[PDB]
């Protein structure tokens, strides 16, 4: 039960990546985004 | 090189797997990370 409002720097195309993709799943927010992310990274 | 900053409220969990990525692959900074993993979204 913890967060961090972190601050990260993505390029163009990734940020225009990552809100089509958030948009396209119907994503609460990038966050949602990242927690899919982070779980495809983890394993 | 000039990209976007963002920022995002992630989970305490997500962030430290992030960051056990970043390690993994030598990664410069936590964006380097989540680029690959916006990346691996759209492939």
């Amino acid at each position: 039960s913890g967060s961090m409002k972190l601050s990260v720097s993505l390029s163009d195309d990734d940020v225009a990546i990552l809100d089509a993709y958030v948009k396209r799943a119907g994503l609460p927010s990038r966050s949602a985004g990242l927690q899919h992310a982070i779980r495809v990274l983890r394993y």
